[PDB]
C-alpha cells in the first residue's frame, strides 16, 4: 500500500 509493505509490514503482515 505504501513504503513499509516491505520489510516491517505494518499491515501487509499485521496478523502473521
Amino acid at each position: 500500500v505504501a513504503r513499509g509493505w516491505k520489510r516491517k509490514c505494518p499491515l501487509f503482515g499485521k496478523g502473521g
